[PDB]
């Protein structure tokens, strides 16, 4: 039923290829028909089309993405906590979305959505 | 409407009403044909009948959680993160499973999960 190893190593091989701005990659990592939501009811993309369209359209900000906390695997789910590190405007801040990634087959993520809130960042300079 | 405050508000008022392991009152929080899905193994249960089944059966463990972290309010739904203490007998225990569920902006909960594991156990003496 989905291993933590297995889908946790997953969310980091992620989050690295992130920070290396992999979209490619990033887009192998899941589905192709998969659907990623982020932040969140921030209208929904489904297709490595549409993936990479969004996953472009954010890392289109110089931001380093890093744990702070956890990832929580379980039921073909994995849904960790991770911060985000941003400045614009000479304006510092440190996000801390939650990104929520359901496995299905057997290992392969065809739905991903992420958990912001207004609380969940911390400005500063 | 739809707020992170009310939102994370309510997601508190339902914390104490789980520590103070009230069916009743947690039941009259959520919708009455609502359904839980926690923590997970993919088998949600709808009606106050196994909800409360549940929550009972669950409660039946005296262990006390509390709020360790923060709450994720998005997506007309509340994802926040808690604790969970529990002893047995003699041994002790604290888990850090994640409560996420969806509701209108007053408490309107008629769907609920959360999201726990092995690494959100944390064994002690």
């Amino acid at each position: 039923m989905n291993t933590p190893e297995h889908m946790t190593a997953v969310v980091q091989r992620y989050v690295a290829a992130l920070n290396a701005g992999d979209l490619d990659g990033i887009v192998a990592l899941f589905a192709d028909d998969a659907t990623v939501e982020d932040p969140v009811g921030s209208e929904p993309r489904s297709g490595t089309a549409a993936i990479r369209e969004f996953y472009a359209n954010s890392l289109k900000l110089p931001l380093a993405v890093e744990l702070t906390q956890e990832v929580r695997a379980v039921a073909n789910e994995a849904a960790f906590a991770f911060t985000v590190s941003f400045e614009y405007q000479g304006r510092k801040t440190v996000v801390a979305p939650i990104d929520h990634f359901r496995f299905n087959g057997a290992g392969k993520v065809v739905s991903m959505r992420a958990l912001f809130g207004e609380k969940n960042i911390h400005a500063g300079a």
